[PDB]
């Protein structure tokens, strides 16, 4: 809704930043709403979720086993890491690896199975591999939420992840099985409540990833709708502010409310 763009807009002036926003429908995978959807902006977290699919794919394929224990010491742990810090002694088994990634954005756990796939140029290859040709993952954790301006990597585009998204959710790439385990991971976020989940109203489904990062960087990728089902893609990035975090989540949140009031 063309309102939702006068809030984006806004939000733009407001954080003295490019404001990317795209709203994608799951079903169709048409393009309802979008602003700058073909520029780059910095990943951060939200990668989280592509690399967890990836190992999905490799789990689906019996290249991995959600079982399997990893184990790692404490010079792998980097900043940011609640869950992974807390089990140095036993390791920790794949499954909960991505638990960790996805619902708790812990960099760690990203990084030990970013390991397991092969690093961030086999992530960009199974990207690649499903027609996504402009999502890139170059650096491990922390660095690639360095955002410098105008860099290419460890970027993507609001479209590019938008679609990217709609096919590891819907498209015959995960086994169904697979499918709803990301989904689950994702539903069960606990560091996004300030965004999106503000604004969402009782009953809604909601499967979203959020990111910061420098540079006053910060993100949000949902599948969301009515009656507990996802029914559109919506994705926003932000770059360059020099805004406080609270000052930009709760723009992104103002951006969900106009979204769900014109639903």
């Amino acid at each position: 809704h063309p309102e939702t763009l006068v809030k984006v807009k806004d939000a733009e002036d407001q954080l003295g930043a490019r404001v990317g926003y795209i709203e994608l429908d799951l079903n169709s995978g048409k393009i309802l709403e979008s602003f700058r959807p073909e520029e780059r902006f910095p990943m951060m977290s939200t990668f989280k979720v592509l690399l967890c699919g990836a190992v999905l794919s490799r789990i689906d394929a019996g290249q991995e086993q959600l079982g399997r224990r990893i184990h790692y010491s404490q010079n792998d742990l980097v900043e940011y890491s609640p869950v992974t810090e807390k089990h140095l002694t036993d390791g920790m088994t794949v499954r909960e690896l991505c638990s960790a990634a996805i619902t708790m954005s812990d960099n760690t756990a990203a990084n030990l199975l970013l390991t397991t796939i092969g690093g961030p140029k086999e992530l960009t290859a199974f990207l690649h591999n499903m027609g996504d040709h402009v999502t890139r993952l170059d650096r491990w954790e922390p660095e690639l939420n360095e955002a410098i301006p105008n860099d290419e990597r460890d970027t993507t585009m609001p479209v590019a992840m938008a679609t990217t998204l709609r096919k590891l959710l819907t498209g015959e790439l995960l086994t169904l099985a697979s499918r709803q385990q990301l989904i689950d991971w994702m539903e069960a976020d606990k560091v996004a409540g300030p965004l999106l989940r503000s604004a969402l109203p009782a009953g809604w489904f909601i499967a979203d990833k959020s990111g910061a990062g420098e540079r006053g960087s910060r993100g949000i990728i949902a599948a969301l709708g009515p009656d507990g089902k996802p029914s559109r893609i919506v994705v926003i990035y932000t770059t360059g502010s020099q805004a406080t975090m609270d000052e930009r989540n709760r723009q992104i949140a103002e951006i969900g409310a106009s979204l769900i009031k014109h639903w």
